[PDB]
């Protein structure tokens, strides 16, 4: 006799399996599939390990003891202050974050979790815009029994959030009689992996503050940017003169080390809220998902590095730009067209032209060709909720330029042979 | 306009707070208040300290690339094998444990509240034995909507559970029409630091079983025994004759690091259940507190070393019982008698003779005497929802042999002055 949670728990996971089963490797399974479809950045490890190596003094008591015992869950004072500075930079020191307000969590999955219990009860409801990362439906309703509302996002306009579509999703909402208690926003994008502008982040706040409901911002990719614009951060958008007036209480960031460090393994999810209150009510909850004293130790040691800092968000930048464009380009040469883009670990792929039809059953039909016969790991549209068929995710950050250009080969291939 | 668990969010602090305002130092603080309050266990970090020095191959790629870049929710293979066999170990290998179960949790913390959402939905209850760890109240309800129901122990037959009580407060609920899902015990017992005794445990499985019921085991200081009763785990109450035909969907154990090897700030939760759904629903639910590939490496390396665990597990129990006793004797001179116990990080002592009544009125007025005028920090019964006065949790495995002897002096001083 389990809970109605336990007793109510695969389609989407077919192209996850079909690697898992036959594994792309150079030399062992040379024709096996290659993995595009998860979000990992690995083209900077390198500036990880080397400065592990130098540093021989940034963990395990390089005062083990002390990091050990330590249980506070406020974490260590240092390493609240390395994550605040870490921020301010990736957000070019254009913002100031006081490190007191840093609470931990789950990464960043419970970061969303633990947020969304702070702002609505079991049956409210948040506006998300459409298509958005699919654990969404996972993080943000299954233990918190709070529902989700799309705001619909089409080709035309690049996929952009319009205040048309927003009341559009949210009187809609209030018809049906939900209660709608804020809006959460992925910004840079995903999977669109795009820095939204500046004067639309202000129409949204401008909503969100107009009604009383919050605006949870999901800036996890931060740090992926690559080309301009440049990342405007929530936390900015507040410090301009005509959003002075908008209430703080509304205003919530969510972080993560895992996209833009590379380290989802170190499960560093951290929680930035404008609002004392939900301050509080977080850190109460962050003794769920706390950060290891031992990995909270190594992080305040490499991000108090300022020159490793510095050279890091630089360098970073610098290869996943060249790495983007690399891909693109390719794509370009066999005329496959991506939405322009200049954040995330992937890219928007258009292939709305092969589909044989405009319905997601083409779309379906057309990804299946793609993971058994190019044999390369992609995610579909619909995986995100996209609501118009033809997109595929196709991530290119977890693996070297030789296997980029396999890829390519094989998307060449397959285009020719195919007109 | 925040959720109701943020907008409805401090008298038991008073202790600790007094410490922390007044902490005690042998040159520094010599006249502070000593903490006696916390249940850590340091008697053992010299045995870890050591390990880590001659093994410098125990963390940061000794691989580094692969610990931090792995996200799958089942943790490293060599993880779960390791804290499988530990724990195997810490019940004589007695039984066995198949690291295929084992799953991830924020430490004991996470594990008890995870557990509950798959065992339990809002309203539905849990009966409990008083006194229990005053955590549970948050753990356990908080965010689950579950709630408690306390069946009741005094000391006359020296806090020992009774189907008596049990079916008690069982009983007691369905009249008041409440739907009790299950039965927690602390095993060996907080703040008892007692060992539940083999049929005991037998009829509480038996009672459990007879109303199909859950029966979670927090076992998590298992490894803290200082002399016998051997400690019986709940795994091994089911390798018996007499138990083969009970319900294993209904019996889960939960286990942590944090006290029988005095790693809490590592975080490191385990939930082991004999229920392959709960195992199921329990995983899905770890990727909200799973604990850091930086750690789960580190693990996998010093609880592989068998010679280590071994030395450990016996090194360890030697020094609990040692300072156990010698703090026990001490308080006899001054005629001052505990629950006899054998296991945990603390004492369960007896100042009933000191309450000027038998009331909680008086219980914590004795109680600001020792925190304010005895300068110790202790908890008291009441904390515990223990039901009768004058019973103190003093907790004796954080400080070194110098200060056990000042802490002994300072009650020596205050019982002497006092008739
Ligand atoms: C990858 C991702 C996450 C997961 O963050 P973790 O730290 O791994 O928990 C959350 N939200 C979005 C939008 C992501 O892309
Ligand atoms: C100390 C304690 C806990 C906390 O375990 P953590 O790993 O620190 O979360 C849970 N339950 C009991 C009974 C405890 O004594
Ligand atoms: N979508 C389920 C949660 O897994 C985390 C996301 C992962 N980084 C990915 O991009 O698939
Ligand atoms: N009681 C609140 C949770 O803190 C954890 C318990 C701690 N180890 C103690 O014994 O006080």
């Amino acid at each position: 006799i389990l809970s109605k949670l336990a007793t109510n728990e695969s389609p989407y996971f077919d192209g996850w399996k079909a690697y898992d089963s036959d594994p792309f490797h150079p030399l062992k399974n040379p024709n096996g599939v290659i993995q595009m479809g998860l979000a990992e950045n690995q083209l900077c490890l390198d500036l990880i390990e080397d400065w592990i190596k130098r540093n021989p003094k940034g963990s395990i008591c390089s005062s083990f003891k002390a990091i050990a015992n330590f249980q506070d869950y406020h974490g260590l004072p240092e390493f609240r202050k390395a994550i605040a500075k870490f921020m301010e930079k990736t957000r070019g020191g254009r913002v100031r974050f006081d490190p007191e307000r840093v609470v931990m969590a789950g990464g960043a999955t419970g970061a969303n979790e633990t947020i969304i219990f702070c702002l609505a009860d079991p049956g409210d409801a948040f506006l998300v815009p459409s298509p958005y990362y699919p654990a969404f439906n996972r993080d943000l309703r299954w233990r918190t029994g709070v529902q989700l509302i799309p705001i619909h996002c089409e080709s035309s306009n690049n996929f952009k959030i319009t205040s048309k579509a927003v009341k559009e999703a949210y009187e809609n909402a209030q018809k049906s009689n939900i209660k709608v208690k804020g809006l959460i926003l992925t910004n840079p994008s995903n999977p669109l992996g795009t820095t939204l502008d500046k004067d639309t982040l202000k129409s949204v706040l401008s909503f969100t503050n107009q009604h009383n409901i919050h605006l949870v911002c999901d800036e996890i990719y931060a740090a992926t940017v690559f080309d301009t614009p440049q990342f405007v951060s929530i936390a900015e958008i507040l410090d301009e003169q005509e959003m002075t007036y908008c209430n703080k209480d509304l205003v919530h960031i969510v972080y993560s080390l895992s996209k833009d460090m590379g380290l989802p393994g170190f499960r560093v999810g951290i929680i930035y809220s404008f609002n004392d209150d939900v301050v509080n009510c977080a850190r109460k909850m962050s003794s769920f998902g706390l950060v290891s004293t031992q990995t909270q130790y190594f992080l305040a040691a490499m991000l108090s590095d300022e020159k490793f800092v510095d050279n890091f968000l630089r360098e970073s930048a610098m290869r996943l730009g060249k790495r983007h464009k690399h891909f693109t380009n390719g794509l370009e040469v066999v005329g496959i067209k991506c939405l322009k883009n200049n954040a995330g670990l992937f890219c928007w792929m258009d292939l709305r032209p092969l589909l044989r039809e405009s319905t997601f059953d083409s779309e379906m039909s057309l990804w299946r060709v793609i993971i058994n016969d190019v044999k390369l790991n992609v995610s579909p549209g619909s995986s995100f909720e996209c609501q118009e068929p033809g997109w595929f995710r196709v991530c290119f950050a977890n693996m070297d330029d030789g296997t980029v250009d396999i890829a390519l080969a094989r998307i060449r291939r397959f285009v020719g042979v195919e007109k």
